[PDB]
């Protein structure tokens, strides 16, 4: 409950609504009187929740024409096979690499595995479309997405968190759908938690490019809701600072003979509580481990 953070389902702006759970939300954009779009692909088990929320705003689901995806992680595309059947006119917009992940049986295997762990006991999933059969359209870095007469979003490559990650910038509204590129926003402390799970140099380089965007009014990550005011304006820069802060912290620990597992457990214990309801505890601890391993390699003797 903060002035600068909208974290409740429902309407966020004149054109924007939050569907489903705030920790893994799906955002709804009204492009016109009979045209809508979705942003972020959530987790599979939320199919019926998101669908329920959606139908309360969209009388005719055939008016959903676009579904924008930031990256291939299980918590950002798990809904696609299960709701695309119910969205006959939708077109999934994703980066080339993100599309490649859906044509890989091994990559799909991991996405499905992690999502099934989040299923409640006796919970059944709808009739699902084949991952390789999704109505996808690959988008490239810098491409402009003419979604509607008042919605023009630019695709900006933002690798680092993952090797396929992109973000979507609505310059008209100074609004950035940044996915996980800035990390995980700490709701209790008001700072960003870095999520460097692929490449640190690219991670920092992406934040440098995003800092050069015109001053943001709304910052919408993959988890936690909508950020505004100074949080949006300073977002990219603050996320950059917090990443370096974690690096220096890592170097300090290692220089004291500490093993990566020592700080991993500490990060997991201090940060794993926010994502417990949609992220298996072993995945978070392992993710923290993978991150520190990345930072150690790209900053060590
Ligand atoms: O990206 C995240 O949302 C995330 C955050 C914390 C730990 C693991 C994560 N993860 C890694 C791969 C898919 C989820
Ligand atoms: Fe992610
Ligand atoms: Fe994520």
């Amino acid at each position: 409950g903060h002035m600068l953070r909208l974290s409740a389902p429902g309407q966020l702006d004149d054109d924007l609504c939050l569907l489903g759970d705030v920790q893994v939300p799906v955002f709804l954009l009204r492009l016109g009187e009979a045209s809508w779009a979705l942003v972020e692909g959530g987790i599979s088990r939320d199919a019926e929740l998101v669908w329920a929320d959606l139908c309360r705003w969209v009388a005719d689901p055939s008016q959903v024409h676009y579904w924008l995806i930031t990256h291939k992680h299980y918590d950002h595309c798990g809904l696609l096979p299960y709701l695309c059947p119910r969205l006959p006119n939708v077109q999934v917009l994703a980066s080339e690499r993100t599309c490649q992940a859906w044509k890989s049986e091994s990559a799909v295997r991991v996405v499905e595995r992690l999502n099934r762990q989040l299923l409640r006991a006796e919970q059944r999933l709808p009739e699902a479309c084949a991952w390789d059969a999704l109505p996808v359209r690959a988008v490239a870095d810098g491409e402009w997405l003419e979604l509607g007469p008042r919605h023009r979003l630019q695709v900006i490559e933002a690798h680092g968190h993952s090797d396929d990650h992109v973000v979507f910038y609505d310059v008209r509204r100074r609004r950035l759908f940044c996915g996980d590129a800035l990390g995980e926003f700490d709701e209790a402390e008001g700072v960003w938690r870095p999520l460097v799970f692929d490449d640190m140099e690219a991670y920092l380089e992406s934040l440098e490019r995003l800092q050069r965007l015109p001053t943001l009014l709304q910052l919408i990550p993959g988890h936690g809701g909508l950020l505004r005011g100074r949080l949006a304006a300073d977002g990219a820069e603050s996320a950059y600072t917090e990443c370096l802060r974690l690096c220096r912290r890592l170097l300090w620990r290692q220089s004291m003979g500490e093993s990566l597992d020592e700080l991993s457990e500490e990060l997991h214990r201090a940060w794993g509580g926010q994502s417990v309801d949609f992220l298996p505890g072993e995945l978070h601890l392992g993710s923290m481990r993978r991150m520190l391993e990345i930072l150690s390699r790209q900053a060590l003797p």
